[PDB]
């Protein structure tokens, strides 16, 4: 199995999630990106794995659930099977990710994406190992009630450039964002 990552877009006032959307308005190219980022897999006849939490998985519209070309794993200790169309069910993050070496995935997964929300980012972001942030800065305050968890920035480093991520600033509705990458291994 290749690397983990988490991807999330966030506001200033560190807002993920309003009434289970979105805080804004749609961004189209934003989501274009999260698409390409959790979609591209460096490895020939893999693809990768995307692993949310139950409320994640239903804010994603129903017609673009499950993620297409990606293997869908949700998180609940609730549920007794996958939600129709997910293609995974794990009662916890380190559940989920001792099912990547299983013999059903350990061939067939690339790249794991954490893709929220808050509790599944924070255990995540103090997993000690080698893990990647992809955060897209959304240059405003939005009234939220979901937020991301506090980057420690002492181990986060935010890294200078990388390919395939655009560095200056993006403009979409009026609302200006940019994109980060930040690598943690300990
Ligand atoms: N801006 C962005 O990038 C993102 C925004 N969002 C937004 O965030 C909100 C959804 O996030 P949030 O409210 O945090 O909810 P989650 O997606 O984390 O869902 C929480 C539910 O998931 C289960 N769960 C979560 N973590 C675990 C775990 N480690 N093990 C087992 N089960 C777990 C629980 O289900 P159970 O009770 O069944 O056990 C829990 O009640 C929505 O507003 C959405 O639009 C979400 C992702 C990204
Ligand atoms: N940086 C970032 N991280 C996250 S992490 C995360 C986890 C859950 C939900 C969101 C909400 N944003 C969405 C929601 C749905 C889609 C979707 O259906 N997408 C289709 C293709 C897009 C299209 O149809 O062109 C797809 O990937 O094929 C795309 C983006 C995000 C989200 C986010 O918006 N942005």
């Amino acid at each position: 199995v290749g690397s983990l990552n988490c991807i999330v877009a966030v506001s200033q006032n560190m807002g993920i999630g309003k009434n289970g959307d979105l805080p804004w308005p749609p961004l189209r190219n934003e989501f274009r990106y999260f698409q390409r980022m959790t979609t591209t897999s460096s490895v020939e006849g893999k693809q990768n794995l995307v692993i949310m939490g139950k409320k994640t998985w239903f804010s994603i519209p129903e017609k673009n659930r499950p993620l297409k070309g990606r293997i869908n794993l949700v998180l609940s200790r609730e549920l007794k099977e996958p939600p129709q169309g997910a293609h995974f069910l794990s009662r916890s993050l380190d559940d989920a990710l001792k099912l990547t070496e299983q013999p059903e995935l350990a061939n067939k997964v690339d790249m794991v994406w954490i893709v929220g929300g808050s509790s599944v980012y924070k255990e995540a972001m103090n997993h000690p190992g080698h893990l990647k942030l992809f955060v897209t800065r959304i240059m405003q305050d939005f009234e939220s009630d979901t937020f991301f968890p506090e980057i420690d920035l002492e181990k986060y480093k935010l890294l200078p450039e990388y390919p395939g991520v655009l560095s200056d600033v993006q403009e979409e509705k009026g609302i200006k964002y940019k994109f980060e990458v930040y690598e943690k291994n300990d």
